[PDB]
Order: structure tokens, then sequence, then C-alpha cells
């Protein structure tokens, strides 16, 4: 049924969402990594700068 099909075009829209989500925790896991091994300003303090 395409409402389904529509609803699964939603959910892999938020696969799509979650796969950006799922790089983004990993840029951020690359700041964790950069932050942590800062060479840098403040770019690493309680958040990021």
């Amino acid at each position: 049924n395409k409402i389904a099909l529509l609803h699964k075009e939603a959910e892999e829209k938020r696969a799509m969402i979650e796969a950006k989500r799922g790089e983004d925790l990993l840029k951020a896991e690359e700041l964790a990594a950069k932050y942590r091994a800062t060479g840098t300003a403040p770019k690493k303090i309680l958040g990021i700068f």
C-alpha cells in the first residue's frame, strides 16, 4: 500500500537523516578526537568554540 510505501519513504528519509546523524555523531567523534588532541585554540572546551 502506497501510504505504507510513503511511510517507508519518510522512514528512509529518517534513515537518511540518521545517516547524516550517524556521521554527524562521527564528526563529533572526530571532534572528540581533535578536541582531545587539541593542537588548537579553546576548540575543545565545554562544547566547541
